[PDB]
Parts: C-alpha cells; structure tokens; sequence
C-alpha cells in the first residue's frame, strides 16, 4: 500500500498537533535535547538515535515517511529516548508518561482508518 505524504499529513498531523497541545507535558520535547545547553555531556552516550516533535513534524512536511508506522515508531523513539535518560522523579519522565497516553488516544482511530 503506497502512501501520498499529503494523505500522510491530512492523517497524521493532528495527532502530532494534540501532543503539542499539551502543556506542560509538550513543553521539553518542542526542539531536539540540547546537551550543552542543559550540561548533560553524557546525554548521546546514552540517546544514539535523538528525536523531539520537531524533528517529526519536519519528516511528516518533508515525505520522510513512506508508511504510517514509521511516524508511529519515530513517536515512541521520542518517548524511549525520554523514559531511557531521565529520571523516573523527573518532569520530563512523567510529562513523557502523559504524551505517551495522549498519543494512544489519538493514533488508534487515525491508523485503523490508514488500513
Ligand atoms: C528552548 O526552550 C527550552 C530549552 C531547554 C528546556 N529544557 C530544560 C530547562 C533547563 C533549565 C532547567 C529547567 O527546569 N528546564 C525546563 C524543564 C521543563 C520540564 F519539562 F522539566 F518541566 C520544562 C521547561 C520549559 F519548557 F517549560 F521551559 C524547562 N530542561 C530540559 C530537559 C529536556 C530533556 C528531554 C526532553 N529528555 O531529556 C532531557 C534532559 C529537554 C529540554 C529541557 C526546555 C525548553
């Protein structure tokens, strides 16, 4: 099954929209880690495959995905990255929990629809 990106961006987007509109939960994952910003230099010991929404958004303008599940995937890479680094204490951990249950609800009747 072929995928128009435009099909892909009609689908998808809004999916990747209600995580944005999440706050505070959405507020760290806007723009890619910054280690040098935030004094974390064993940041990509740690996360060797970086992503945020922004860098998704970017693929989903761009065609950079073929095929919905690798959104999907590129979505959970940004939660696993997350649950991986920080700490289970952490803001960006539980906002990271809250993101991930926001994009359950979302993505279920969007990929049942791309089938
Ligand atoms: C240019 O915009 C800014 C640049 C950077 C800022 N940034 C902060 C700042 C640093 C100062 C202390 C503080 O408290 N920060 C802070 C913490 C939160 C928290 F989410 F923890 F509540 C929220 C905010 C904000 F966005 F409201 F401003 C700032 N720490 C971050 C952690 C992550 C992270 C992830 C994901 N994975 O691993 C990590 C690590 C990513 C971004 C972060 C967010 C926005």
């Amino acid at each position: 099954k072929i995928f128009k990106p435009e099909e892909l961006r009609q689908a998808l987007m809004p999916t990747l929209e209600a995580l944005y509109r999440q706050d505070p939960e959405s507020l760290p994952f806007r723009q890619p880690v910054d280690p040098q910003l935030l004094g974390i230099p064993d940041y990509f010991d740690i996360v060797k495959n970086p992503m945020d929404l922004s860098t998704i958004k970017r693929k989903l303008d761009t065609g950079q995905y073929q095929e919905p599940w690798q959104y999907v995937d590129d979505v959970w890479l940004m939660f696993n990255n997350a649950w991986l680094y920080n700490r289970k204490t952490s803001r960006v951990y539980k906002f990271c929990s809250k993101l991930a249950e926001v994009f359950e609800q979302e993505i279920d009747p969007v990929m049942q629809s791309l089938g």
